[PDB]
């Protein structure tokens, strides 16, 4: 939300914000609030996901995408070695 | 790298493996090598371009993942910080 934030012409880059929309865990609502309230992927996943139910509204879509963001390319991959 | 970095099942989950093969400065190659660095996306976006470099060998892959990892979703809209 501070002047490099702030688009002037308005084009809104399918690259950053569809990067977004694509994730679990975020529709369109709460990828505007999102917008609002983090830069980019950097800040989005040092987000805490009380923070995503902060701007989402609601802990499913903070913990599907908080989820997603420490979900290892090798986790689930595992059945479940260390039972949790 | 442990026993909790092994795959049991050998899967290579797709969601998280593919999301960072279809970033801009990810090829398979330092995928694999970032894969071996990188928990998930929160370290990817939590590593400096310098990691990227040592991790991706190449500068220009770095760069370009560095970018985008740091381009929020209105910034390359935004003139008011870019372009002409």
């Amino acid at each position: 939300m501070d002047s490099e934030t702030l688009p002037e012409s308005e084009k809104y880059n399918p690259g950053p914000q569809d990067f977004l929309l694509k994730m679990p865990g975020v529709n369109a609502k709460n990828c505007r609030s999102l917008m609002h309230h983090v830069k980019n992927i950097a800040e989005l996943a040092a987000l805490s996901q009380d923070e995503l139910t902060s701007i989402l509204g609601n802990a499913a879509n903070a913990k599907q995408l908080y989820d997603f963001i420490h979900t290892s390319f090798a986790e689930v991959v595992s059945k479940g070695k260390g039972k949790k």
